[PDB]
C-alpha cells in the first residue's frame, strides 16, 4: 500500500482530452473515431483505477488528504479529480448519455463546492504566501470552470455553460498577472518546474471550451485566444531546457492539458477553414508530444518508478 | 454636531440602485412601479439629507475632509457622493428629465475630476502602500465609471456611455488581480472586513451598465460577466462568517451595490428569456438581503448608534 | 564615434505612426496625403540613419549591446528596432509593396524571436526584480505584437494578424496590473519618468491595430478601448508636471507612440461617424503635441545635445 500522488490524475486528464480532440475529427476523417475510442477507453480505465486508489487514500490515509487539502499550494491538485471525472463523462456520452450526464454533474457540483470552500478561504489571509503563487492554482480556479462549461454545453445547457466559461475566463486573467510577476522575480524550484506546463493550458482550454459552447464558430475571440496561446507555447518551448534541467520526469504530464486542448481547438479551426496550416501543425505537434509522454510513462512503468 | 462618515452614502446608493432594478420590471409586472417609486423616494430623501450633512462637513470640518481626501485608502469613499448623485438623477428622470440630466452631468464631471486628480496621483509613489490595497478602491476606479456609463445611456448618449463603460471595465480587470493576491497574503483587519462586500460589485455593476447601454441585449459578454459575478457571490457567502466574525455592523451596506446590481441585471436576463430561474433567484435573494440591511439599520437608528 | 542610445528609435517610431494616421485621412481630405508623405519620408530617413548607427554599434560597441540585451529593464528598448522597421514598411507600401512586405516580415520574425528569447527568459527568476517593473516592458511584450498585427493585416493576412493582436492584447492586460501597483507603491525615479509616456500607448495602439484588422469597423470593443485610453490620457495629463519635474527632455518622445495611435484611431472613428467631435479633438491634440516634440528636438539638435 501507498498513498496515490494526486497529480497522477493528470495522466487520464491528458488522454481524455486528447480522445475528445480526435472525436471532433470523425466527420472529416472517419478513422479518427477509432483513435478517439482507443484513447477514450484507456483514459477511462486509468481514471477508474486512480479513483479507486484515491478512495483507498481517503479511507486509509485520510490525514494525508487533509494535509494536501489545507495546503495553500497542494490543494489545487485535488481539482484534477472532478476535472477528469467530467472529461470521462464527455467520452462516455458517445456510448451512454445517462451515465455521462451523471459524471458531468458530479464533477461540476464537486468542483464548484471545492473552489467555493477552498479558493475563497485563501482570501482570509495568512496562510497563502507569495511563494504559494504557483501554476497549479489554475486547476481549481480556471480549468475546472472551463471543463464544466464544455461539459454542460455537451448536455445542451449552453447558457449555464457560458456562466462557467465566464467564471473561468475572468478568473484566469485575474490570476495570471500575479503569477507571471512572481515567476519573473522568484526562480521556481526545480521540484516544481514541470508544473510550468500548466501555463500552456489557459488560453487553449479557454478557446476549446468557448468553441464547445458557441457551436464551433471560429470568431474574433477564438482567434485572439489562439494568438496568446501560441505566444505562451513559444515561451515554454524556449524555457523547456530550464524546465527539465534536473531531468525528465513524470511531472511533464502537466503539459498534456494544454497540448490536448491545442489539438481540440485545432480541429475546430480546421473545420472552420481558419488557419488550416497552423491547425495541422498544432494537431500533429500536440499528438507527437503526448505520444512522447506516453512512451516515457511506459518506460517508467516497466521499471517500477511509477507512483511512490 | 458631528462629521458625517462618508461611507454612509452607501445607504442611499444601495436603495437607489434597488429602485432602478424594480423600475425595470414595470412592463412585466405593473405593481413593480410602486415599489420602485417608494424605494426611489426614500433613497432620494436620504441622499438629500446626507448631501446637506456633507456640505456642513465641508464648511465646519474641512480638515477632516482634507485628511480623508489625501489618505490613499479613505479617499475612495468620497466617490460615493457623485455615484449616488447620478443614481438619484436616474430615479428622478421618471418625473423630471431636466433635473435628472443636471444631476447626471454633475456626478459625471465630478467623478471624472475626482479620479483624474486623486487616482492618478497615487502613481507618483510613496504614499499608497501594499496595505492600502483595499476593495474600496473599486469605488473611484470602477464603479463611478460604470455609473456614468449607464446614466449617460439613459440620457441617450450611448457612445459616450461606452467610453465610460470601457474605462470602468478595463480598470476593474487591471486592479482586481493585485487586490485578490493581497487578500490571499494579508488578512484584512476586522474593522475593514465589511468592505469585502464591495468585491461582489464589479461584475454585476459592469453587466448592469453594459445592458443599459446595449439596449438590454443579453449576449455572450453579459453571460460571461454574470458567471464571474456568481462565482464571487459564492465565495463571499462562504466567507460571510469570517467577514462578520467581530459582529454584524452597518458597514455591511457595502454589499448593497453588488446586490442591487444583481437584481437589476436579473430583470434584463428575465426580459431576454435567458436563465429565467436563476434570474428569479437572484432578484429575490438580493431583495431579501437588502431588506435585512434595512431592518438592521432601523434597529440601529431606534437605539442611537447610527453615525458617530 | 559614440554608441547610439537605443531609445532614440522612438523618434522615427512616433513620426512613422503619425504618417500612417494622416494617410488614413486622404479619402476625406486629399491634402492629407502630402502631409502623410512628408512625415513618412522624414521618418524613413531617420530610421535609415539610426539603423546604420545601430549596425555600427553592433560592430564596434558589441559589449554595450550585450549589456543592454541582458538587462531586465534595458532590453525592452531593442524592440523599438523591429517595431520601427515594420512601421516604415507600412509607409513604404504606398510606393513599393514588395519592399514593404520584406520589412514587415523581417520586423515580425525579429520581434517574435526577440520576445521568445528574452521575455520568456525572465520567467527563470532571479534577474528581474520588483524595481524592474517599468513601462518600457510594454514594448517587446505588447507594442511589437500589435504592430505585427496591423502590418500583417496590411499585407492581407487578417487571421494571422488576429493571432498577433490577441497575443498583444492579452499580454497587455496581464502586465498592466502589476505595473500600476508598482507605480503606486514605488516612486519611479526622475531619470525614468519620461517613460511614463509609454503608459498612454496600450489602449490606443491596441484599438488602432484592431481597426486595421477588422476593416475599420468601430464596434463595442473599439469604443471600450478608446474609453480606457482617454482615462489614461487624463491621468497622464494630471501627472505631467511630476513627470517633467526635473526638466523637459528628449525622453518625452515616449508619448509619441500613444499620441500617434490616438490620431490614427481617431481617423477611423471619424470615418465611422462615431464621436466625431472627440475624434477631431484627439487628432488635433495629438498632432500639436508631436509638433511640440519635433520643435524641442530641432532645438536640442541646433545646440548639440542630441545623442550622447
Ligand atoms: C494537467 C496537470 C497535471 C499535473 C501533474 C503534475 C503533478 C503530479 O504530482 C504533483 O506534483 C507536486 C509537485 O512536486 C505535488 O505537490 C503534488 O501533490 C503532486 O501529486
Ligand atoms: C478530497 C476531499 C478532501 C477533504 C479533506 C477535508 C479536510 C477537512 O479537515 C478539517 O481539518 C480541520 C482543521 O483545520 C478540522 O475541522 C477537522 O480536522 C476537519 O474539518
Ligand atoms: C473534489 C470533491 C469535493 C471536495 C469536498 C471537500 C470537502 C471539504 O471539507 C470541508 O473543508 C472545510 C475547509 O475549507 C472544512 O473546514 C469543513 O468543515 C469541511 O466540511
Ligand atoms: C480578451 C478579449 C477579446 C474580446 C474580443 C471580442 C471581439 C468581438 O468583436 C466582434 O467579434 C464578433 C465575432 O467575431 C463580431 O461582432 C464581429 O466580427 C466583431 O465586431
Ligand atoms: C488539426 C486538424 C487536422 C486535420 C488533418 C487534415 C489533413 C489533410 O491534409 C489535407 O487534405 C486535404 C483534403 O482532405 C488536401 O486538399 C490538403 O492539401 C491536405 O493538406
Ligand atoms: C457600496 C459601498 C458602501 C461602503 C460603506 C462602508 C463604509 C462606511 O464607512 C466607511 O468605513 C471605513 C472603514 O472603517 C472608513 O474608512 C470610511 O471613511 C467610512 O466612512
Ligand atoms: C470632497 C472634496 C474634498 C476636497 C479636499 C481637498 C483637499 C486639498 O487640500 C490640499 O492639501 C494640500 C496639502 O497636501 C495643500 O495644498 C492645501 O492644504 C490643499 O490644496
Ligand atoms: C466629488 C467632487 C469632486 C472632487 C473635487 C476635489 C478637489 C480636490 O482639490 C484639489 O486637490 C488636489 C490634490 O489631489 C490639490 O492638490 C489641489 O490643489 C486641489 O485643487
Ligand atoms: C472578458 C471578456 C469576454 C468578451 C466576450 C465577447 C464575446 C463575443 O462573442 C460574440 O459575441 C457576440 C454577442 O454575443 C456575437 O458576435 C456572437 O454571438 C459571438 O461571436
Ligand atoms: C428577476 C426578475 C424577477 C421576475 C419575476 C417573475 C415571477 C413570475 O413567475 C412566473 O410567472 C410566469 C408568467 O408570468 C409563470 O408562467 C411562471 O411559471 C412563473 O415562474
Ligand atoms: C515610444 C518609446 C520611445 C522611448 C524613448 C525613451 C527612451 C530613450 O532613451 C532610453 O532611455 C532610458 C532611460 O534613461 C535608457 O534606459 C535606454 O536604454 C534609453 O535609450
Ligand atoms: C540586437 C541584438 C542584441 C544581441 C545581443 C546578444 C547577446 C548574447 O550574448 C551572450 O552573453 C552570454 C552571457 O550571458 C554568453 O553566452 C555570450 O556572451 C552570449 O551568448
Ligand atoms: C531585434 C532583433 C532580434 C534579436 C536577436 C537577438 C539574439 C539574441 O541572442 C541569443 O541570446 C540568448 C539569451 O536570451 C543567448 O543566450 C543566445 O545564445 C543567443 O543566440
Ligand atoms: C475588454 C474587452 C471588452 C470586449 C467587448 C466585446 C463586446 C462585444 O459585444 C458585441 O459586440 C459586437 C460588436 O460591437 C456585437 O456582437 C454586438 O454589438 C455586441 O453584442
Ligand atoms: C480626427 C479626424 C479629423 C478629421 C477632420 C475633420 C474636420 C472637418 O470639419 C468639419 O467639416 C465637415 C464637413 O467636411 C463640416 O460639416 C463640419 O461642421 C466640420 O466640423
Amino acid at each position: 500500500p501507498f498513498p496515490l500522488p494526486t497529480g497522477y490524475f493528470g495522466i487520464p486528464l491528458g488522454l481524455a482530452a486528447l480522445s475528445l480532440a480526435w472525436f471532433h475529427l470523425e466527420n472529416l476523417f472517419p478513422a479518427a473515431r477509432m483513435v478517439s475510442d482507443v484513447l477514450g477507453i484507456v483514459a477511462s480505465a486509468v481514471w477508474i483505477l486512480f479513483i479507486l486508489m484515491y478512495a483507498y487514500k481517503l479511507r486509509y490515509y485520510f490525514e494525508e488528504v487533509r494535509a494536501e487539502y489545507h495546503s495553500p499550494v497542494r490543494f489545487s491538485f485535488i481539482a484534477l479529480i472532478p476535472i477528469t471525472t467530467m472529461l470521462v463523462g464527455d467520452i462516455l456520452y458517445r456510448w451512454n448519455p445517462l451515465i455521462a450526464e451523471v459524471l458531468i454533474w458530479i464533477g461540476t457540483i464537486g468542483q464548484l463546492l471545492f473552489s467555493t470552500l477552498r479558493v475563497s478561504e485563501l482570501w482570509q489571509g495568512g496562510v497563502f504566501e507569495q511563494k504559494s503563487t504557483h501554476p497549479s492554482f489554475y486547476l481549481p480556479a480556471v480549468a475546472a470552470n472551463f471543463t464544466s462549461a464544455s461539459s454542460l454545453a455537451l448536455l445542451g445547457y449552453h447558457d449555464l455553460g457560458y456562466l462557467f466559461f465566464g467564471a473561468g475566463m475572468i478568473a484566469w486573467i485575474i490570476f495570471e498577472p500575479v503569477l507571471l510577476q512572481h515567476l519573473r522575480i522568484s526562480s521556481l524550484e526545480p521540484q516544481f518546474r514541470a508544473t510550468m506546463g500548466i501555463v500552456l493550458a489557459p488560453a487553449f482550454v479557454c478557446v476549446s471550451a468557448y468553441l464547445s459552447i458557441n457551436h464551433g464558430e471560429v470568431d474574433t475571440l477564438a482567434k485572439i485566444l489562439w494568438g496568446y496561446g501560441f505566444l505562451q507555447l513559444f515561451f515554454l518551448l524556449r524555457l523547456f531546457p530550464w524546465i527539465v534541467e534536473k531531468g525528465l520526469n513524470i511531472g511533464l504530464w502537466a503539459f498534456s492539458f494544454g497540448l490536448a486542448s491545442m489539438a481540440n481547438s485545432a480541429t475546430a479551426f480546421y473545420h472552420g477553414n481558419v488557419l488550416q496550416g497552423v491547425s495541422i501543425f498544432a494537431f500533429v505537434f500536440s499528438n507527437v508530444m503526448i505520444g512522447l509522454l506516453v512512451l516515457m510513462t511506459i518506460y517508467k512503468l516497466t521499471k517500477g518508478q511509477f507512483f511512490l
